[PDB]
């Protein structure tokens, strides 16, 4: 796939139409991803304009959501990524993950360098998943797993 | 603890001093946290100005790092939290965690609302840990676990 | 329930239409919320794009305001919250509540840590109400009650 | 009093020194304000650079805290108000009160105009207090009362 | 009037239409405000989205400018105030009044506190008027009067 | 005077020292400007770093405040003007004058063009004064006069 | 002219339409301004939304460009000035004039105060022109002349 | 010269020192540059941190201003250029040159492309000068000449 | 070519249309640029709104992509350059080139001044090339060549 | 190396000290890096706070520059990277490399996705080289090579 986007608004406008059709059809993201062979977080991210779907998956989710052919094609383009409106989220749900960075950002840096060395944990060679577990004290918790490759920074 | 800070620079300046002592002594954060009864991410965050240590742990890390009494006292104060200089990290290691929000922030929202409902995953009733593992294709990966309680939003 | 929004413009445009219909019909927010079983601040926030109405409430307010069926569905979706255009309000009425934070924000932090300990007062597990009272010196006063759960930060 | 400040850093530096002395002495804000004739929120705000204390209270708290003569005079100066470092708080405890504005700011405007008319709720003719209560579901809640005069805007 | 706006663009779009009609009809703001019983600065501000006209005035200016009924109703709505596009004006004419704040802002604070005490000069209980006078050395000057109530900040 | 500044911090630091001296000596700005032949708003502005005092005035005020010779010379330098820390004031007293621009900025433009023509009201060929007057409904008001030359924009 | 604009987008949208028509007709700005009696920089700035054309000049360029009556009227309105999208230009050609400010801004201030005194060089009583000349080393140079009246700031 | 700076504060601190010494010695920029063979705008800019002086010029002006040897060396380093504190000047004198860009920036672009073609007017191969001329209507004008090489953008 | 744009949205909107047509016809940028005589980086940049195509090339690519005549003319127009939505890219692919500047920006400055002297490497007299090479360690690398003319800064 | 920094000011203050010593000793970056076995761009970036030197290289450059022991240790710490003062460079030399991103940023994205596919060119597994070459038309050019590993984005 060699086609790519440069203006996020195209795929984000499409995401809005996907969300409307999904709401009208009472569909979950789990059901939309079911049968693609792709993880729900990857498929969901594509619907929301942040990943590219392979052709087969694009056609399958397109049927489910009743998308036109131009829309099924856009879903296959490599996106201009960046889902936050203006750098810092205003939405509370979305903001808590930013706050995690404000509280633990330097600790994540410190422990990455301690355990791995100079370099980065990838956001590209990277997977994430969201799991609901019972809280032994009452209620529920989310266990969100960020799984990224370590890439070293080495002299040259 | 009822004492709290309002100017992050005080504890951030102490953090720099801690990092210098730690470097001169060839200590790791795991080493410093060993024996405190507390997780390495929590103790590390406290050293870096983002948590408060209980008195016993403050005295122990203070002995390990040869910190003076004002410093051992400062570590027990509730901090003015926020480790990022100016909202968006410039450091590549830190930035990748912000990039994961730019790529998956709306997906985390979507999947939280689907699995839990309206509300948030907490950044307060919250634990995180960093694990080094083998990458099955070669090299190493970080598995970073964000473990947060779900708090619902419901009508009143 | 499980459907959510990622572009606040959709629900904010709906808010503008609701406000137009509301004005043509000479309706108050108190009137619109009457019979929903929900507090006026909660129903008002939903109309203005910041909460989700349960289905029964959406139909009741929808009938009162003569909203079409797409609008009645939108009111039930979980919003992308954030009512301020660009971080700091320009409107004097809204600004005073921001200035309240500029004057007392560190005092709120200090007293919260003194009375409760390390942690937060929730904006999620949270109730708001606005009460008009006579001023014994002449005039009227607003008594605005912010009622939020304390969630502690504890070591792990 | 007719003397005022133009650089908030002077009074905020004094606040840092006050907090250190307060912590060394194991004092609460409630104790410091005791015998002052003034509400804890007002005295605390003055200590943190956001209000001016009368000479009598400045000397009383100054003695309690061991402040030099220049500091007790500073406490009586009219401040350059503004406690937030850079417009939006990073600290989670302070941030939650900002988030209340992001979620309810337009609701507060709408309900103020409905109950009072065109105008504002004052942040000057204004009192606030923080009370700790039981949470009938378990735990504790903060009831924060914002009590502000209504000033109307009327044609001229 | 209990109806209010939350999106300034609606009234600012109306303002644009008002300005076009006013130009096609060769009307001045003084002419439009004549007969309303209201000062030219107040009526002009309402046309430009920054005040609410009483019903009688709205119908009068609506007839003078040939406004439709939706517009006459909009002019009676309480606005979301804030006429500056992005905080600092680019327009030279508007910018000069911002520059006066950059040069004299702390002087105004200093002199207000000297003459009145701790508190504010109101922008709500407030009148302004623009008068053209001769410059004794040749040309013209504008004498702009800001007339605002003093509200004291008093301890509690 | 041909000497000028490029770093506002030097004169603003001097302002801080001036305000301390003035506080210890219990002086008013009216008192300090007395005997200079200059308006209190101009002398106050100079002390706060926003105007240059002629040598005779600099020596007069410098005597009253007990300033060293380096400071009396600094006050005669042409300043790098700009009294607001970061574009928008946080202080309530100075914020109200910014709010006047958010509400009436476009009205001031519109009326200036109507009365004078294309061009500006100067902030350079400019006087301002602050006058306290009784409010017939009770209390006090500030009448603040901005008096600026009209300079037209004319085709070339 | 007493009619003015408050939303720059109206005149900037007209500029876009003017530019398309101009390119279709293979016209230069020098040709469009020919016969108006006005300098090419003034007429060009008017077309681009930053000056008001006298009526006769508006009709002349309107004929050359095939503009409709509403557009010819718009060109005569006093504009809401400000041609830069967001404060700092991104376009290399316009950025160099900003860079000229970053490099020489304080030099221009220092030399203006040295040669003229305290005060400003006007941007209002102001002419500019662009001239192409030979570079003695080969190639071409632009000689851009900023011709502004000196307005002093003197005590009052 | 192969040495360069990366932190503008070093040379800007030197500039403040230079300006105090210059003020104590009652010197003009014209006098300081006299005998260097360099234009007053180039020498002034170097003193203010925006150019590098050759060795002989640095020794000359350093003698005139009684600079230490470290300071004379600093004047010869290639600077980290950028004289504006925070992107947009607050000083009225410098702001007017920014306003010329807000009003004429697109006109400068348009006329450069018309006269020269696609490309830029250099800010590097560039000369500027400030000349005082009498205004035939009374008073003084500044004629500021920006003289830059045209560099074309050509396809490759 | 003497015609130029001032609003980037016109050419960027055309870019979006070009990308959609390019995706529908399964074309690459190398293919589109084939037979124009122009480097793929230059032609691609023109399509994406950042260069002007000569007329012959504009008609060739216009045919390949089924562009209408307004669009083929627009491609020949000198653009208002600037492809980044809001100064800092959000897209990871684009961001890495920004991170290169955050890590090596001062090194590039230092080494340019060391090897060439005071002055700049041009972004105008400039060629850009992207080549894919095999990584001896496995995988592939991009070798991106920035070839700019050195322009000296010399005293005047 | 497991030790890392969180406050860039420490290493950037050291960079300033290094640059002073380097200028006093009339050293080039090429000579400082000679004998380290590391590329001049790597060693230079380390001196400027953006890379960590191995211990032997730290000692060798520390000897050349006469650095104290704490400085030789600091050069070995993993930095808090980010060399740009405030996101966008002000310095002309550094700004040109940002301008290349404003002009070619979307072209680099497009061509990377065309030649390699979805994913990124690394700034971490990355080397850069600056080469001076004669310009056949006269003068000099810089050939700057960015050599980064391709990391693909693939579904999971």
């Amino acid at each position: 796939m060699i086609q790519s986007q440069i203006n996020r608004n195209i795929r984000l406008d499409l995401a809005d139409a996907i969300l409307l059709s999904k709401a009208k059809k009472d569909l979950s993201f789990a059901e939309i991803a079911d049968g693609t062979g792709l993880a729900e977080a990857f498929v969901t991210a594509a619907l929301l304009g942040q990943q590219a779907l392979p052709a087969d998956a694009a056609r399958l989710v397109g049927a489910k959501l009743d998308l036109d052919e131009d829309s099924i094609l856009l879903l296959q383009m490599i996106p201009l990524r960046g889902c936050i409106d203006d750098r810092i989220p205003t939405d509370p749900t979305m903001y808590r993950f930013y706050e995690m960075l404000q509280v633990y950002g330097t600790t994540l840096k410190a422990l990455v360098h301690e355990k791995f060395g100079d370099g980065i944990i990838s956001a590209i060679n990277f997977k994430l998943d969201v799991k609901k577990v019972a809280d032994p004290e009452g209620g529920e918790r989310a266990v969100i797993t960020l799984d990224g490759k370590y890439l070293p920074t080495k002299p040259f």
